[PDB]
């Protein structure tokens, strides 16, 4: 299930720059960026494969991914984040 829906303008800043990128095609920052995200643990409604891809939303500091993610889905704005490495997602309202 997915938690709620928030507005970007309550996400870390990080996540509006992935969205940008995500609007421009890239270039994205690593190399695992743009994988398909296979839903495998169910917790966003079922699709076929390839409908989801994942992307990093940088956390400041780390030397790794991190935990922070964007999901997106085929459908027109279908976007979540995902602050703890796919535990629960949020749908991200980019109109606020
Ligand atoms: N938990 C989880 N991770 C996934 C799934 N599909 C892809 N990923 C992730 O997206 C990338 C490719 O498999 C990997 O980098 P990462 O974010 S560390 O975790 C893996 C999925 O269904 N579940």
């Amino acid at each position: 299930d997915v938690s709620g829906t928030v507005c970007l303008s309550a996400l870390p800043p990080e996540a509006t720059d992935t969205l940008n990128l995500i609007a421009s095609d890239g270039p994205f920052p690593y190399s695992q960026d743009g994988v398909v995200f296979q839903n495998r643990e169910s917790v966003l409604p079922t699709q076929s494969y390839g409908y989801y891809h994942e992307y990093t939303v940088i956390t400041p500091g780390a030397r790794t991914r991190g935990t922070r993610r964007i999901i997106c889905g085929e459908a027109t704005q279908e976007d979540y984040y995902t602050g703890d490495h796919y535990a629960t997602f949020s749908l991200i309202d980019q109109t606020c």
